[PDB]
């Protein structure tokens, strides 16, 4: 197994993947890693057995169908994935925790959002549909472009952003345009 976290990148107290290479710490890996479970895989190999169980599930789909599914077992595992995913990239600390609003000519967002409180609406299975999710987290970028304004700063939203929804249509197998 990786000798550091495959989410964070630094050593410590990991857990390690019994069907892949990969290792996590306790709450970088989403779920948090679970208590026993003896072999234990990893989000990475549970997502690829859902792929090689029905390898039809790769062909291309409209993001307005992907949006309405019901969080049922297999699309709660994939929108915690794409958490997973946007946490892995090391500029997503901007935008982990609550944020505070406080900047001369800008008025902070109605709706704040984070991304650990995504990971706990998930957690508590507050979202019923994808779509709950997948606004919450382009909720995230909107509110740092809208409050950055002019502040080259924005730029952070538009990279985590851009990071989230080519792994949104990677992880859903959103149809491929031009
Ligand atoms: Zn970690
Ligand atoms: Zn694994
Ligand atoms: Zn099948």
């Amino acid at each position: 197994n990786s000798n550091i976290c495959e989410v964070c990148n630094k050593w410590g107290r990991l857990f390690c993947c019994d069907t892949c290479p990969r290792s996590f710490h306790e709450h970088c890996h989403i779920p948090s890693v679970e208590a026993n479970k003896n072999p234990w895989s990893c989000i990475f190999c549970r997502i690829k057995t859902i792929q090689e169980r029905c390898p039809e599930s790769q062909s291309g789909h409209q993001e307005s169908e992907v949006l309405m599914r019901q969080m049922l077992p297999e699309e709660q595992l994939k929108c915690e994935f794409l958490l997973l995913k946007v946490y892995c990239d090391s500029k997503s600390c901007f935008f982990a925790s609550e944020p505070y609003y406080n900047r001369e000519g800008s008025q902070g967002p109605q709706k704040p959002m984070w991304l650990n409180k995504v990971k706990t609406s998930l957690n508590e299975q507050m979202y019923t549909r994808v779509e709950g999710f997948v606004q919450d987290m382009r909720l995230i970028f909107h509110n740092h472009k809208e409050f950055y304004r002019e502040d080259k700063f924005t730029r952070l939203g538009i990279q985590v952003q851009d990071i989230f929804e080519k792994n949104f249509r990677n992880i859903f197998a959103i149809q491929e345009t031009s």
